[PDB]
């Protein structure tokens, strides 16, 4: 733990606070000090959130207008770069209640992201998401280097397997207008998540209720998939959670799916 008030405090659920620029930022004992808060979360919960993020505000809030405008194509421009193969994991999916758009690294051999054409207001969406993409890679990175310090091995541990850069950003719209059987882990290494004001997100505590993951404003919620728990045989939890209707408006979520 640190000086931060827990983001979830609730029925044995401690989900932690993280500065994450105490991390980048601080000298070797500040750092040290950070990265052992953000293994202790991932030990304990399997979530936390993090705060001063490298992706800055205004960025993030630009991303999500560009995935709302996205989103008000009409359909079948969005179709015209509709999904393709369980490999690919790339394009749009429509409901079948909500719809998503997923964009993977641009240098696959085979499978290349499906680019909607570009006019009016949609112009600079391709290099808007890239670069989404790729301060979120740098993100995850991190994350894996904060662990491995944590941890008191080598920092770079994890830098081959994840500067691959084999992650899916997820973009998610629920159109106006309680689930059951959304529970789930995930599969692989870390999720960075970008909820909306409205939330959503619940996450099982150890006595086996689920809490609300609250929204925090200039907050990325990061949870620890079986990918990890692998890794770390089992001393790393991968919690079970679920997205969930909160207590009318459309929403908007932001995923990055790392090593998925
Ligand atoms: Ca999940």
């Amino acid at each position: 733990g640190s000086m931060e008030k827990a983001a979830v405090n609730e029925d044995g659920l401690v989900i932690p606070l993280i500065d994450f620029s105490k991390f980048l930022e601080g000298d070797e004992t500040l750092k040290l000090e950070t990265a052992k808060a953000i293994l202790h979360g991932f030990q304990t919960a399997g979530f936390i959130y993090l705060k001063n993020i490298p992706i800055q505000p205004d960025f993030r809030e630009h991303v999500f207008n560009t995935s709302a405008k996205f989103f008000k194509l009409p359909k079948e421009k969005k179709l015209e770069v509709g999904w393709t193969t369980p490999e690919a994991n790339r394009g749009y999916s429509a409901p079948g209640i909500k719809e998503s758009y997923e964009i993977g690294r641009e240098d696959e051999p085979g499978h290349p992201n499906p680019w909607p054409a570009e006019q009016d207001d949609l112009v600079g969406f391709k290099s808007t998401m890239n670069n989404f993409f790729d301060q979120c890679k740098a993100l995850h990175i991190e994350v894996m280097r904060a662990i491995a310090v944590g941890m008191g091995i080598d920092a770079n541990y994890f830098d081959s397997f994840v500067d691959v850069g084999d992650n899916i950003l997820r973009l998610l719209h629920y159109p106006a207008v309680q689930v059951r059987a959304g529970e789930h882990t995930d599969y692989g290494s870390i999720t960075l998540l970008f909820q909306d004001s409205r939330g959503g997100l619940q996450v099982k505590s150890p006595n086996g209720q689920f809490i609300d993951a609250t929204p925090i404003e200039n907050t990325v919620v990061v949870n620890a998939g079986d990918l990890l728990a692998r890794w770390s045989n089992d001393t790393i939890k991968s919690t079970v959670h679920r997205v969930v209707e909160p207590p009318h408006p459309p929403r908007y979520s932001i995923a990055y799916f790392c090593n998925p």
